[PDB]
């Protein structure tokens, strides 16, 4: 568990999420209670449950990104699930199953990077045994020519089931493989190096502790985001809607869910629910669920001034991504303040004209604006393309004017 | 083994009031020890006396059941009666009950294996001491003897179209209370001696609307009274590890002393009582959302207030709450 | 994986798809971004997501053909699924499952052909060491040419088992699905927007984690759909893309309208594309020794025949050409064995003889054409 | 393997079984001929050429399925008939290729056993000789005397391979539990006494399984489905077009990847439906072929209408086809020793009897000939034992005696005929 303070958490979210200060403060308090709980005695650690958060606001204002960056900041497993997925059926316990699997692959990538250098050394070390059968000189010669040289092209000799059983049959096939690579076979050094890295890294890593730490990641640092929870409130359909909340209840109150990776306890898992709440209201939720969501926070709708900030301020923003993508082709793209302002005004207009889709309108507008340059980027190499307010009004004003064309193209 | 009076006195450390319900759960748990002292013929003739709790929402029906099983070191599970109307099988109640007992006898084994297994570890070693065969079969003995199941909102499955599917849940739940054999991945489990506790508001229907075979399996009946403003004042302080005690200790982690005046605690309860009356009555759970809203400013600035003493008086409560409780439209969203 | 420029992709697509330049430029940008992401740093490779395409246009104009040729061009896994299939219901995750299975067979056959010639070369190579044991020169070449031409199976089995590893294949196939995967969702406009709307929008809600990126379990392993390219198509005459759920519109940034085909386009489809339907029929009759030639006036009346049937009853797109030709050539396709060594000329009169009688009767045109 | 028979040779062979419907015969002959035409093209043209599927139109009982059945039997091709309505409720459409691959593996197994039956007999009788003379000129004499003689009744003890575990499963797991049992048999021989008459046959079974390679037997069955496979889809006109229309068209949308070419997984490996020939049929009285989805119409290029059968066609079906019903009944009574003979006037009234029942109640096509014949021959087929040594001649009068009393009553015709 990290030891960051609420103010330090919010200041780090400001590098990604524009505005929405109240929502940042709500998630910061929940994350700070993770470390505060670790400092209590043994009696108070079990009594204190994570303070879940129910976000309220229109679509596309950053509710999910605040949760994504929060889990990425706290080094925690994260999963997003649609509340409407359980209306039709799939079991609600699948939320903890898919979250556990996401924690397994997470602790693996985190363990490989620490053990990558030793694994690469052992991989090429076994390749030198074939080149020179037993460092003297020849072994040191082939070792330097393997890293620097592209000689890897040299050839060197080193259950049918219904849709429900797709998960179990994959577990049975892994048992027969445990009870192939050892056999001497002919390969290419390019394809044999990548195959020897997998063999050496798997020997170095321990499946016992890596699987045990992933369970500790879901139980201690688990974060779950339930999108569009407002669509399961009471209104025929009201019995099935409230039936999903009743199945979600044992998750927030704490229970035991079995998974392929072991036994997972959802007591200390942090939950964050979001929804529009235009049709219904949070009071429409069942009383046992309202008590499990003590922290409430409203998020404000984004404005034209906010769209201007979203295009540039966040780390790796879309204008930054596109600036780096065309740089692969060798094109320097520059957006002037007068062009960024008209890109933002173009999205605000489409949302007012047809349907308000939130900040996601910036995605479809930008690709429409840059589709000509992106197609001709291989031919604009070595050039400096400047995106001003005129270039924006030439490729968009003709489109934003036609509302009928606005729904299809933007 | 605990006496009936000792159980109620222990439940008073968590649940405030509702004395009638505490006496009922004590009778069921005491008969567990009474049956163990009987002869071989009477141990199989005597069946646990199941409880049907009656009362409005948020009065503590579930907390009494959770603290009861935690007191007796017993497996516990809460299932919603409406879950089986649509689907998931009714036998799954015993399944999840079995899986919770495996983890419970596993954690208790991990604490013991923090010694002799550790000595040979610093010298897997627990697996050579704790046996999966001995552990798994011991978990089955824990479910058959000490098992405790809680069925919430059982009143919603009472009785033409939906009534057939509602009563069908009672028909499928019938073999569980009457005793049967349910197959689990951990082994064969018998539900004859498992304790069942049912609860419901019973405002739409009445317990007589249940199927007759089910009424005979619920001999103990108890009504729980609705909580009052005077009860809310008691819940904030009296119970061990109450929400104010937890928050007082959570803020001490940052180095901030929090003190609640007697006049502030009274007005905190008045706020929770007003929101339940203004919009919807969620019971004592309203104290959660109100406290977090009242303390969100202090919980955020707690890192900078280290070494200070913040006094929560009646004036501080009315400053952060009276504005919101007055607006009923906003109270449904924020509280 | 391929390093082709957007213009090289469009120029290659012109060998199959006629017209629809806007759609070709859209799919070229998507395929080019695959190579552009590979040149970025470690942080940007995960932040950059593939730009999915939402095609708009009537049926039979080539929306699917552009997607099929694109994946075949990039040596990428491909699958076509109908959006109405998921309206008890079949799980949506089967798209990634069927995509992975299709990629296993795709990479297996490609791996077999590489080994078919490399294992046989090494199989006969060990035979030469028994005949001419060295301590290749002319002695090995003398026996090598006499073994192929002159009058082994157990040596190919031992050599082919070393060249291809089943464990190496299944893992190489996953890299092809996660990185190079391409999925085509047809008639996505039919799942747009109370009860029927609940089941329609539910398909979009279940399709949402696929485009947003998630983890789907398959029998071959664990597959992540973050870097998979998705291409949706639809007529959008009943609904509009704005009627889609908002989370989905943000995942379909590239939009393109495809224009309806004309009579002049039908004439081009019969000849211009490589291995066109007329070229196939010329080669299929070539098996019997029969020369087939289509006059410029005959090709025009073939296209005019297909255009008229689409105008009279229902427009099935360019697929009408396949049914009209088979009806025209059914007599020649049956008599091809006896007409061996002859040359029949397909003129405008031969087309009008076997079609104008049928196209004139609309009642018979729905059954026969 | 792709048969080199010309389209006329295919129609010529189909006439030995199907009567009339020359239009449908030329359609199927064109399809099978393209199989060989595609095998002769370059590598580029083999993937671009797709099989020309056929859609047959006509009333029931005119020979649509028979033309399909005899076509596959002529080309030595896997075949399967599925009801389109089966997927409206449900079962997956991929099960079509699953059931098609299963019948092709059984087809290649029966054919491979009959072709390699001499090799498996060699190891079976040689294993018996290791028991008679355990290790010469004396060993050869035992082998020669056993084949000619009947020495198999003697008791001989031979070592033979000898789980017995049942796994209870819900109805959806009937497919996977049968495959888990096949892995336990895969992961020892026990000595027991037998008779050579019953041990030779029990040895041939063990030797047949060990001699054949599982991979070549399993891969050639795939190539037999991909290259030479055939599928028939009956009553496709019932899945055409608001309530059931979404489910009906949903069947076509699920059938679309089959005709467009895809990949369906099976327990015997991976099958590709690109070169699989599909044949759809239907009356098309309620709907018309144009009512199908556009993607499907293009995948059904060959179209042919089958003409309805007449009174003259019924007389031909009774006698002309090989092993026709009257021929089958003459040979069935031949077991009891009764020589049945059908006069030309008797056959003509049998056709006129069946024509009236279809005209009076419901028209079921040529299938009415079966219920009428058995009704006509019920007394003879019952007394066929005691009539041994007699020549029963079925004339026009005998037909009217047992049928004109029933055909006249329409209320009785729906129940009895
Ligand atoms: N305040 C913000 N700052 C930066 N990006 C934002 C903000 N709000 C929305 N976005 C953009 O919206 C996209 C995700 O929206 P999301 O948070 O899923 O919508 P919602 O909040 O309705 O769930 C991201 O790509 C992100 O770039
Ligand atoms: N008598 C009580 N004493 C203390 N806390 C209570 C009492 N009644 C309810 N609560 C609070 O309500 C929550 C439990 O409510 P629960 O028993 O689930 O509601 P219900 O009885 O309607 O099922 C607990 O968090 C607990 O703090
Ligand atoms: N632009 C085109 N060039 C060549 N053939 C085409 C073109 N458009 C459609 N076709 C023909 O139509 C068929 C594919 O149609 P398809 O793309 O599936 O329809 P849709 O685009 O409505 O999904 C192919 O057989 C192809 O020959
Ligand atoms: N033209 C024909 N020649 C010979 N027998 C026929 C002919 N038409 C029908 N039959 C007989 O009638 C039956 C027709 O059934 P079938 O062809 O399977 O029905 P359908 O074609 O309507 O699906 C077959 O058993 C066949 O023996
Ligand atoms: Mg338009």
């Amino acid at each position: 568990h990290s030891e960051m303070t609420p103010r330090e958490i919010v200041s780090e979210l400001d590098k990604h999420i524009i505005g929405q200060d109240n929502a940042k403060r709500s998630v910061a308090i929940a994350l700070r209670n993770r470390w505060r709980r670790m400092q209590l005695n043994e009696e108070l650690r079990h009594e204190v449950t994570p303070k879940n958060i129910l976000m309220i606001g229109p679509t596309g204002v950053g509710k999910t990104e605040i949760a994504r960056r929060l889990a990425k900041l706290a080094n925690a497993p994260f999963i997003k699930v649609e509340a409407t997925k359980f209306t039709e059926g799939k079991e609600v316990d699948s939320i903890i199953r898919d979250l556990t699997d996401a924690a397994v692959k997470m602790v693996r990538v985190q363990a490989i990077e620490k053990n990558r250098y030793r694994a690469e050394e052992l991989a090429e070390e076994r390749i030198l045994d074939v080149l020179i059968p037993p460092p003297s000189a020849a072994r040191q010669a082939f070792r330097k020519k393997l890293r620097e040289g592209q000689l890897d092209d040299k050839e060197i000799e080193i259950i049918m089931a219904p849709p429900g059983m797709e998960e179990m049959t994959s577990q049975l096939q892994s048992m027969f493989q445990n009870l192939q690579k050892q056999k001497a076979r002919k390969l290419k050094i390019k394809d044999a190096m990548k195959l020897l890295i997998e063999e050496e890294a798997a020997k170095l890593v321990n499946p016992e502790e890596l699987k045990q730490d992933a369970i500790d990641a879901v139980e201690q640092h688990g974060i779950v985001f339930i999108d569009e929870i407002d669509k399961i409130c009471k209104r025929g359909p009201d019995v099935s809607r409230e039936g999903v909340q009743r199945d979600l209840l044992p998750l927030v109150e704490g229970c035991t869910v079995s998974t392929k990776h072991g036994m997972v306890k959802t007591d200390h898992i942090l939950f964050i629910a979001s929804g529009a709440f235009q049709i219904a209201k949070p009071s429409d939720l069942i009383p046992e669920l309202q008590g499990r969501l003590p922290i409430r926070v409203e998020l404000q709708a984004l404005t034209t001034s906010d769209f201007e900030r979203i295009l540039t301020e966040p780390n790796a923003s879309i204008t930054v991504q596109y600036k780096a993508l065309m740089a692969t082709e060798g094109v320097n793209i520059e957006f002037t303040d007068s062009g960024i302002k008209r890109i933002a005004e173009a999205a605000w207009q489409v949302n007012e004209s047809t349907e308000n889709i939130g900040a996601r309108r910036l995605h479809t507008v930008l690709e429409r604006l840059m589709e000509e340059i992106s197609y001709d980027a291989s031919d604009l190499s070595g050039q400096n393309i400047t995106i001003d307010a005129d270039y924006v009004s030439k490729h968009l004003d003709a489109l934003v004017a036609d509302e009928d064309l606005s729904r299809f193209i933007l």
